[PDB]
């Protein structure tokens, strides 16, 4: 009996080349994790994103399959390269018309468009002359946001820029990872500068083309930290992960101005004077609309003095968290959800919250009967559904929730060895099929209410 | 070159028994204002609503004005007599059919429809039986409200609760000189909660009714409050204004709590253990979407005590004309106070869009005997207004629209007709509507997002 506020909106998430398929067809070039996921020992098992759902094709069955489900809203990703190849130019309308396509398609069911405009596929071009490092990529992205918009203002009431910067700028070019591979603290700082420049800038042209009753949304894993321990050692490591893994987006963003204390702790490694420019901080903190927020798992961390995605902060130990695990090895604690909430709303009162991601990757199979059955997942689902509603209660203004993910995935570096979807992909034959998670959360959706 | 932000919403902002008129046509029952403006002594000349700018039968001229003022939206009220006679029992749909045609008109042109479902003009049924002191009126606002709402839902983006509670709840029950005109501390603080009551409910039906993409609002005349010195008796009666005027709405809308000051100054007047229920700050602070200001004049007070009233527990405050020029009502001409007044709520409220719902002045509009009809201190005032709506948008405010009071000239309550603020002139003898040379100006702000 968990009556969650009135008009909430119930919906899934997936990702341009995670789903799409269809990479080299009708004009696209390939972007950067087509050269990674083709690069040898940069993805398990070789796996690539030619093919993953074959969306691109599929993708009238699977907005069927969204009404099915009783979603209000379905929140996907534009492919930069698929709509402006090379990053460069004018747009493909043959590009342009699958995505015109699919929104019509999904506001013929009644389902609310939410489209990501970046979601890590840059355009391998862009990458090649300086990627996130170099400032004329939040340029070609401005250019690229106005095509889009142009294209789709009219249509889509809920416009998200980027979506967790954090893997795009650390685990792309700091660990190497993600993204484009790179390894190098300044380069991965580079970056964080430019994606934020990228958002402000994104902001400012979807003002000046979209309805004013449209919301603007920036999407960040926010990471959830817990310390070790009360030792200010301890609490010194929470903060310093806090400060170059949150507080870069945060700050800027909400702010206006990079914290200080995140300014000291990578000075070293990169030259905030040269980096941030006249007018960069005004451009970032243009007021937006509502936070996305993506959690998994939470983070605990230790004072670790006895190739890392946190520049300054390498001497950090980090450690698995208590509770379950899913087949990512990832902690389940819904407390972090509800503190990772309450936080913002403690922090900013004012804005607006949609869970933009979440979910649990596990062993799923079919079962000799046809039976996908995956109780663990609704384990998840109910158990993290209900720290959204006691935040609700506690004052959080929490309007979405947003399912990871409709359907199995290219789970980037993981391939497809790992299953978030609540519909079950048969990569081999494309097959969709629901899984039990699928008729426990079309009930949520539909009723408003936790079975 | 006062370059605006992209999407700057640019309106006119009017009200329902200021302009419509036809007061008893197609089943309208009479408003608590319609008594009101009927009661000898009530309204300067004995003015009524009862036709005032006939806006109701000349609606789709007006909408064809505000195209040609290049409007980007257009702030109207709901009369609740006139969708739901009485204030109980169903609509009817000849006064629903009016608000339905008039935004159907708008979105025709391309301007965005800013409904307003409370405006002062509460079914004099409901006032018979308590009015806003009487806890069943939030209870009849939710219903006119669902129905408001199921009618014009997918149509209208934005929709505020209540215009002005202050006035509404003070100078209704306090002092007064508006709404049912009772003179009653204890009622004017009852008012107070069941007008927040009843924005909170009426926002609970909006959300299981409007689309996620709609706006919810509700607009306050924040009184932007400075003391006349230093000295702590004028900071406490800046305090005092400040607790009673504006955080007894800020207060429980925002933060979900009345402030403990404003329960002290006022606890002998009323008891609020009895007023404020289990339950009732929940539902006054559900999440907004948006804030609408209405600023006129900056507000300077002291302790007067020290070399009926709307103010219940204050009433030994002073108030003081605050310096500059004056308008027509001998309003301080400051825009200071509209920059510190949206700085305020920047910091105290980083999260909150703000909008400036209601903005204008009330000049000696006179027409010339070439037919024309000079306000250039409208002109200025405007100016000199959105100028401190500019620094402040620079200075880190969130502002999304500006609207300006008024499209025409109308009823302005207890002055009648004697007070002109639209800057479109109306010959209320023929109804005929004339541009001043403000809406010209004003016209070219709308269309190029730069002041003159």
């Amino acid at each position: 009996s968990y009556r969650f506020p009135p008009g909430f909106v119930w919906g899934a998430a997936t990702a341009a080349y995670q789903i799409e398929g269809a990479a080299a067809e009708d004009g696209r070039t390939p972007s950067i994790w087509d050269t990674f996921s083709h690069t040898p020992g940069r993805v398990l098992n070789g796996d690539t994103g030619d093919i993953a759902a074959d969306h691109y094709h599929r993708f009238r069955d699977d907005v069927a399959l969204m009404s099915d489900l009783n979603l209000g809203a379905y929140r996907f990703s534009v492919s930069w390269s698929r709509v402006q190849p090379t990053g460069r130019g004018p747009a493909v309308q043959r590009g342009l018309d699958f995505y015109r396509q699919l929104v019509d398609e999904l506001l013929e069911k009644g389902i609310t468009p939410v489209a990501t405009l970046y979601h890590w596929d840059l355009p391998q071009d862009l990458e090649d002359v300086g990627g996130w490092t170099v400032r004329d990529t939040p340029e070609r992205f401005a250019e690229y946001t106005e095509i889009v918009a142009a294209a789709l203002g009219d249509r889509v009431p809920y416009w998200t820029t980027l979506n967790e910067p954090w893997c795009s700028a650390y685990l792309g070019y700091g660990s190497g990872v993600h993204a484009p591979g790179r390894t190098d603290p300044e380069a991965a700082l580079k970056a964080v500068h430019h994606l934020n420049l990228a958002h402000g800038r994104g902001i400012g042209v979807l003002r000046s083309l979209l309805p004013s009753t449209a919301r603007t949304s920036i999407t960040l894993n926010l990471h959830q930290i817990r310390p070790l321990s009360t030792s200010p050692a301890d609490l010194d490591a929470a903060r310093r992960i806090d400060a170059v893994g949150n507080r870069v987006w945060l700050g800027p963003i909400l702010d206006g101005a990079y914290p200080q204390d995140v300014l000291a702790d990578t000075g070293h490694l990169v030259d905030w004077d040269r980096l941030v420019r006249d007018g960069d901080l005004e451009e970032i903190s243009r007021p937006i609309d509502l936070l996305g927020i993506n959690y998994y798992t939470p983070t605990l961390v230790s004072d670790g003095r006895a190739h890392s995605p946190w520049p300054g902060s390498e001497h950090v130990a980090f450690h698995l968290a208590p509770g379950e695990t899913t087949a990512m090895r990832w902690a389940v604690d819904a407390s972090g959800l509800y503190d990772l909430l309450m936080r913002i709303h403690r922090e900013h009162p004012g804005l607006p919250m949609m869970v933009t991601e979440n979910g649990a990757a596990y062993d799923d199979y079919i079962s000799p009967e046809g039976a996908i059955n995956d109780p663990d997942r609704i384990a998840y689902l109910r158990g993290h559904l209900s720290a959204v509603h006691r935040a609700l209660a506690d004052g959080a203004d929490v309007r979405g929730y947003f399912l990871w993910s409709l359907l199995d995935n290219f789970e980037w570096a993981y391939g497809y060895s790992k299953r978030f979807g609540a519909v079950y992909v048969d990569f081999g034959t494309q097959r969709r099929i629901p899984k039990q998670s699928a008729h426990w959360y079309a009930a949520v959706a539909r009723d408003n209410v936790l079975p």
